């Protein structure tokens, strides 16, 4: 049974590219990372810098979470990354998103033993 923490790496993380390969990355991303199984997930955002890195994250500036739980972090550092955002004329089981790169400082929830990322929070 799936732990969070692989969910995050399924759901959050791309090592794989530097950046959002094409305009078409998030439609093929959403859907090989099973986030259109059962809806299409409005909002999603893939981190392209090592697992290592992220994870270090959970290490770095303590901020409150949007829910209001205290154990989110943010990245002292900007990282790459990609949202995939739903458009308007998306219409499940054909999900379709637009594919947005940037770098900015990424904020993730972290639990555990090993203490982890579980929750991709924002970015900013
Ligand atoms: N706010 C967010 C929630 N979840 C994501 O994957 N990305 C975001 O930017």
């Amino acid at each position: 049974k799936e732990t969070a923490a692989a969910k995050f790496e399924r759901q959050h993380m791309d090592s794989s590219t530097s950046a959002a390969s094409s305009s078409n990355y998030c439609n093929q991303m959403m859907k090989s990372r099973n986030l259109t199984k059962d809806r299409c997930k409005p909002v999603n955002t893939f981190v392209h810098e090592s697992l290592a890195d992220v994870q270090a994250v959970c290490s770095q500036k303590n901020v409150a979470c949007k829910n209001g739980q205290t154990n989110c972090y943010q990245s002292y550092s900007t990282m790459s990354i990609t949202d995939c955002r739903e458009t308007g004329s998306s219409k499940y089981p054909n999900c379709a998103y637009k594919t947005t790169q940037a770098n900015k400082h990424i904020i993730v929830a972290c639990e555990g033993n090993p203490y982890v990322p579980v929750h991709f929070d924002a970015s900013v």
